[PDB]
C-alpha cells in the first residue's frame, strides 16, 4: 500500500463498523460507517495518521490454536504484520494482552444474555440448571474463550454443557446467534457481549431481551502489535477522547434509540 | 541487583484502606485492611515481591500545581521516586497517564451525586439550575479536575459555581464530604466517585443516597513511575485477577457482605 498510511484491521460488526447504503460505487474508507468508523477518523486525527480501513480477512476476533499455537482474526493480523492497529469491539483479555499492546479501555462490556422475549430464563444460573432452553457463544472470540477458562462453578458447568451439545450451539457471526434466538420459540439463549445485546434489544422486530446482571466486566480496547511506535499517542488519545465526552457522544448516535420498540 | 522491598504508596480512604482494631499494638502491614490491602496482598503474591504499605503522607490522590507545576499526592510519591507502586482508588486521567504508567482497570467508577435522604435532587441538571443547596468535591483529585476542565455546559455552569462558592464547597476527605451531607439537613450535596458513593451507601446511619445516573465513565489503575519494569508483570495480574473473579468478590466483601443498611 502507500506509505506513511496505517493499516486499520476492524470486522463487520453492527453498529461498529457496517456497510454504507450504496457502498457499491464508493471507494475506500467512505465504503464504512459506525462507531468504529468515527473512532478511526478521531484517533487518526489526534495522532496525525493517514489510513486505510480494512475488513479482517476471515472475519474472525482472534484466537490461538491450540494445536498450532496460530492466531486467527484481528489479533492474527497484528502478529504476523498483515495490520498495524485494530480498532474494533476487540475485548481486553490476559491471553491478548500477551502477545498484543491494547489501549486504555474506549468502552465498558460484560458477557450477557439474550432471550427471546418470554423465554423462562433469569439468570445464567437459570440456564445451567435445565436442558430445554439450549444456549452458545460466537466462535473464535473472547466469550467462548471464557467459559472455556472459568473455574467459576455456573461457568464450569455452563462450558461442560456447550462444548458437547449437539448440534453445535456456536456460532459463526452475532448476527447468526441472534437469528437463532429469534427462530427458536424460546429455546435457544444467546451469550453474547451486553453492548451489543443492548443493541439488538432496540431493534426491530423487538422480540429480544438482555435478562439477569452481565457475567464479567471488562472493555475494548485499540490494539497494536506488541512494541509499536503508535501504542502511546493511540493510549493518550483514547484518553483524551474520553475525558472530553466524545466517546459518550459517540455510544448515544450509534446506540440512538429511534424508537422501533415501543415509544421511543 | 538483588530483590527490595517494594514501597507501596496508598490512601487512607474507606473500605480500600482503613486501620485495624489493634492497630495501635500492631506493627508494618498488619495495621491496615481493606480491598487494597487485600489486592495488594495478590498483586504481589502473583508477581512474586515483598512490599511495605506506607499511607501517602499528605494524605492526597494527586494535583500538579499550575505555578510550580510540582506533584502531590501519591502521583508525587511516584514522580520523585518516593514509591514503587501506587495500589489505591486511583483514577486513570489522560494528565497523570502523561506522567505515570497505569495497569489496566482494576475497577470501575463514574462521578455521581450523593444526597441526604429527601434532598430533592435528581441529577446534576437539578443542581445546576438551583442555589439553595450547595454542592462541591474533594480536593487535589479527579473529580475537580473534571469539573475544572469540562466544556460541557451543565458541568461548567456547576465548575463556575463551585470555584466561587464561600464558605468552601470543597473538602479535604471523603469522610468530611460525608459528613457535610449528613449534618446540613438537605442543603448540601457531594460530588464523588460511584464507588465511594455506594459504599457510604450501606453504613450507618443509613441516611445518604446516590442518584442519577453517572458523570462520566473510568476506573482506577495501579499506578507505577513511567518506564518501571515492574508494571507488566502487575498490569497481567491485574487481568487475571479480573478474569478469575476475584475483583468482583473483593468488591463484595468490602461493599457488600459487610453491609450495616440490612440485605436489600
Ligand atoms: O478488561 S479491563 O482492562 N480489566 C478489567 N476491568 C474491570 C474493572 C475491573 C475493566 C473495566 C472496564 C470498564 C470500566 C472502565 C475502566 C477504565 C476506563 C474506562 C472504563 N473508560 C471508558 C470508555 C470506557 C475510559 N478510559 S479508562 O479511564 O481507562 C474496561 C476495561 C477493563
Ligand atoms: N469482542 C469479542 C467478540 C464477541 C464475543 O466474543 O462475544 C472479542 O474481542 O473476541
Ligand atoms: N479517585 C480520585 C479521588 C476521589 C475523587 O476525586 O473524587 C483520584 O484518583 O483523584
Ligand atoms: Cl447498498
Ligand atoms: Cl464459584
Ligand atoms: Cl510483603
Amino acid at each position: 500500500g502507500a506509505n506513511k498510511t496505517v493499516v486499520v484491521t476492524t470486522i463487520l460488526e453492527s453498529p461498529y463498523v457496517m456497510m454504507k447504503k450504496n457502498h457499491e460505487m464508493l471507494e475506500g474508507n467512505e465504503r464504512y460507517e459506525g462507531y468504529c468508523v468515527d473512532l478511526a477518523a478521531e484517533i487518526a486525527k489526534h495522532c496525525g495518521f493517514k489510513y486505510k480501513l480494512t475488513i479482517v480477512g476471515d472475519g474472525k476476533y482472534g484466537a490461538r490454536d491450540a494445536d498450532t499455537k496460530i492466531w486467527n482474526g484481528m489479533v492474527g493480523e497484528l502478529v504476523y504484520g498483515k495490520a498495524d492497529i485494530a480498532i474494533a469491539p476487540l475485548t481486553i483479555t490476559l491471553v491478548r494482552e500477551e502477545v498484543i499492546d491494547f489501549s486504555k479501555p474506549f468502552m465498558s462490556l460484560g458477557i450477557s444474555i439474550m432471550i427471546k422475549k418470554g423465554t423462562p430464563i433469569e439468570s445464567a444460573e437459570d440456564l445451567s440448571k435445565q436442558t430445554e432452553i439450549a444456549y452458545g457463544t460466537l466462535d473464535s472470540g473472547s466469550t467462548k474463550e471464557f467459559f472455556r477458562r472459568s473455574k467459576i462453578a455456573v461457568f464450569d458447568k455452563m462450558w461442560t454443557y456447550m462444548r458437547s451439545a449437539e448440534p453445535s450451539v456456536f456460532v459463526r457471526t452475532t448476527a447468526e446467534g441472534v437469528a437463532r434466538v429469534r427462530k427458536s420459540k424460546g429455546k435457544y439463549a444467546y451469550l453474547l457481549e451486553s453492548t451489543m445485546n443492548e443493541y439488538i434489544e432496540q431493534r426491530k422486530p423487538c422480540d429480544t431481551m438482555k435478562v439477569g446482571g452481565n457475567l464479567d466486566s471488562k472493555g475494548y480496547g485499540i490494539a497494536t502489535p506488541k512494541g509499536s511506535s503508535l501504542g502511546n499517542a493511540v493510549n493518550l488519545a483514547v484518553l483524551k477522547l474520553s475525558e472530553q465526552g466524545l466517546l459518550d457522544k459517540l455510544k448515544n448516535k450509534w446506540w440512538y434509540d429511534k424508537g422501533e420498540c415501543g415509544s421511543g
